[PDB]
């Protein structure tokens, strides 16, 4: 059973590289050292976005808004990325269509913000594949309230990265988060909660594996899970509060459908 | 040590017995059947008569027995190893943050589809009668409920709710701790008695000990929704009295 547990993790951490551009790995080496060619372009201030929007997407004003439709653009190819890898895994496509459109709906942001703790570290945030480097404060800085849509996100990012996880781990953990059975809504659990008992198999193993001198890791990792719904449900309201005061700025049609009556 | 972890779950059930009169093997028997019927509220009349606005006095009944939920659980977590060792700022804070978690876990053993056992086993106020209270009050338990059938659903006793107890008291995230290292060292032996209880005590279910600790999430979302409607009855709501259910 060992073996057959193995493999899939395995087989998940293969799709994870396949899916996702930048991981966790590539998100480090950047942060910390291989700085001759990796090294990134710091974004700190008003003017160095103009200096270095070279590679991106009343000036407080604009600029706190080519921010927001940039972390739309971004948000919107995550998705994207998410969706295909929650193909490969097994069982999911042969739900039931509504059903895989459930776990899309509620599962996806939840996956963005865990795997957006990869690139960030206590001072900022990796953007444009890598290539560039936003600073936490200048983020805390922009016109009200945009200012207050990162800091809760590098609140856990902080904690999260501080169980030390590398993406052969974060490859099932997000498809645990994926395959949640008491997701709003859905038509038949049964086959959904018989998939995740079989990822969590997957990830208590892989977790015992990886990291031995580590106790109770799956434990602390399930329970992240309670941090990264928090996330959500304070970031909707921060949304709702942009929509009215803001009624110039559009939302994208995929990510308009995913809050649509989210909880 | 594989033995060391049984002691403590061992430990926990003696002691979560002693501080809890009402157990969930107590409360199951007489919410299937095993004589001496709990008196029934169903309407306004089996209510006034089981006593021997309205919306308001019942709901302030859940509040006096929240309080005194709060009393048995402190005695309780003072017989977990190491909590009594831990700062003091530290185990008010703990305290302060987990018994409305542990509140609703114990409740949804009072708790199935259609009613909860009210005072002390004595009573059982039908779930429809509560939902069909004022236009505050009516949506107040309705919530409760639908965890409780959910939570039911894993069939845990009470072995294995002492130790899932103990857990959610040690939980190391709460805002403004002082010394979280010892608080996740005791999480950690707490995690291991729990997992190994369920093992034992629930061979077939896989992967119970993951399902349990997701519904800590439903849990939190649970008593957040539940706090910010304390709100709204404030804004639309005797000063001793007032005092004594504070919060
Ligand atoms: C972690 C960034 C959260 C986030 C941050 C900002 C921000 O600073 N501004 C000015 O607007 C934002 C939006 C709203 C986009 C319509 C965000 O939420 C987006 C959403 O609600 O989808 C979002 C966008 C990109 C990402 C990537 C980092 C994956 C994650 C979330």
């Amino acid at each position: 059973e060992s073996a057959d547990l193995r493999a899939l993790a395995k087989h998940l951490y293969d799709s994870y590289i396949k899916s996702f551009p930048l991981t966790k790995a590539k998100a480090r080496a950047i942060l910390t050292g291989k700085t001759t060619d990796k090294s990134p372009f710091v974004i700190y201030d008003m003017n160095s976005l103009m200096m270095g929007e070279d590679k991106i997407k009343e000036q407080s004003k604009e600029v706190a808004i080519r921010i927001f439709q940039g972390c739309q653009f971004r948000s919107v190819e995550a998705v994207q990325e998410i969706t295909e890898y929650a193909k490969s895994i097994p069982g999911f496509v042969n739900l039931d269509l509504n059903d895989q459109v459930t776990l899309l709906k509620y599962g996806v942001h939840e996956i963005i913000y865990t795997m957006l703790a990869s690139l960030m570290n206590k001072d900022g945030v990796l953007i444009s594949e890598g290539q560039g480097f936003m600073t936490r404060e200048f983020l805390k800085s922009l016109r009200k309230p945009f200012g207050d849509f990162m800091e809760p996100k590098f609140e856990f990012a902080v904690k999260f990265n501080a169980l030390e996880l590398d993406d052969s781990d974060l490859a099932i953990f997000i498809a645990v988060i994926i395959l949640s059975g008491d997701r709003p809504g859905l038509l038949n659990v049964k086959p959904i909660e018989d998939i995740q008992d079989n990822l969590l198999q997957a990830l208590e193993l892989q977790l015992k594996l990886n990291h031995p001198e580590s106790s109770q890791l799956f434990a602390k990792l399930l329970q992240k899970m309670t941090d990264l719904r928090q996330i959500v449900t304070e970031h909707v309201q921060l949304l709702q509060v942009i929509k009215k005061t803001e009624t110039d700025m559009s939302l994208h049609p995929l990510l308009q459908e995913i809050y649509k009556d989210l909880y």
